[PDB]
């Protein structure tokens, strides 16, 4: 009878990479969860599900708990702990909580800072996949990441992990790469293989902007992929 | 004039994961390439899609080029100048062709190879992404696989590189899974840090299967998830 938590990945911009059952979820239940920071009034997130959120004949209730992007850890930890409140205080009167997120939900999507204290409480949890921003940004670029035997590696950011590990690995992904383009420049091409470099900010929305080497458009969305 | 090619991510199985795109892409092409072995009647990529296809209205030609099974010998790429020939006598004569793919193409996909000679030869070619295997099984394991400045690892069989790069990376995923858990098992025991493992075979099919730890052996569609 408890409403249950549903991660949903909504893919990364494009309302037609969506999947089915995402489509599916969305159109259903009565309430969606779509976190934004302070002076945004919505999520990327939650304009991606825009037109299936409108074209529905029944009500959804959204719940759109704030992250001031000025958080110190204590205060990210407790805005977490009433965002938990305020999705659990749905789930204990039997409703259904879709989380939205941007691309998928298993690839630094945040969702498992909810889910871990809404399991903690008790409730019961799901995952929607969705396609994830890195491959469709291989995709609008026309480009395989990894064949064969090749190793693949994902980072946040440029650390001397990423520096020591690089040579043992055939392909590799960097996000948030409008922060991080500058020190893994440095780091790829101090490598003596031969190298394929790309970079796609807001993939799959009109705006794409698909650019050779370590930069794209400055926006947070932005990715770039490296092939040795 | 010429048709083009594209590569379409068909998903993990569950047609619910389909993409939109790769929906709209499927119901429309004059050709569909579903390249098999002789052993399947059809391929797994074209299974997951025949519901698509014996509901279109308009008719689609398959071409399912049948390939030896083996991983090994170059024998395989004589193999793929005779089906890229058989795909371009097709584009030639304007027909647009789908090479699918199980998951998402740019991930340990076949395309690459029909790619770069069809792209030799002359012809355009696009990609249509879709949700890869390994997020489709973080997500039916209930498990999210990185978060903040957390590395991810994504290898396809467990080698020197493996070992040596594993104390860097907070996250990994090992596909090919049946056979390489065991030289895997070991290097990630003697990780000191806490982890969980889990394991699952046949993600989002009927026959799914999931457990804790490394499950010994799921087949062929196995993947074996690790977080730090
Ligand atoms: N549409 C898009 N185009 C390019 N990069 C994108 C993107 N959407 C998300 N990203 C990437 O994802 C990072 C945010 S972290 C969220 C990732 C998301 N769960 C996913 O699966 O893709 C961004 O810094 C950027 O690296
Ligand atoms: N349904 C499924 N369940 C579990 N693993 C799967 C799977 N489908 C594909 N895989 C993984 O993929 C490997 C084949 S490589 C093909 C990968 C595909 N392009 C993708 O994006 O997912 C298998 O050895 C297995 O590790």
């Amino acid at each position: 009878m408890h409403g249950k938590l549903i991660g949903v990945g909504v893919g990364p911009g494009d309302s037609e990479l969506l999947t089915l059952r995402a489509v599916n979820v969305l159109r259903s239940v009565p309430v969606i969860c779509a976190p934004r920071s302070s002076s945004e009034r919505e999520s990327i997130a939650l304009s991606i599900v825009e037109d299936i959120l409108t074209e529905r004949r029944d009500g959804c209730r959204i719940l759109d708990p704030v992250f001031p992007m000025t958080d110190d850890r204590d205060e990210l930890e407790s805005h977490w702990d009433s965002a938990a409140r305020m999705v659990a205080a749905e789930l204990e009167d039997g409703r259904d909580v879709a989380f939205i997120t941007l691309g998928d939900p298993s690839i630094y999507s945040t969702f498992s800072y909810l889910q871990q204290r809404i399991e903690d409480m008790g409730f019961k949890t799901e995952m929607v996949p969705g396609v994830t921003s890195f491959t469709a940004c291989a995709a609008t670029a026309g480009r395989t990441l990894v064949e064969g035997d090749e190793i693949l590696l994902v980072v946040p950011r440029v650390d001397d992990r990423f520096e020591r590990v690089l040579r043992d690995v055939d392909a590799c992904v960097i996000m948030k790469t409008s922060r991080h383009g500058r020190r893994a420049m440095e780091v790829v091409e101090s490598d003596p293989r031969g190298k394929d470099v790309v970079s796609v900010a807001n993939c799959s929305m009109d705006d794409e902007v698909v650019e050779r080497g370590f930069a794209s458009g400055g926006g947070y969305l932005a990715t770039t992929l490296v092939r040795f």
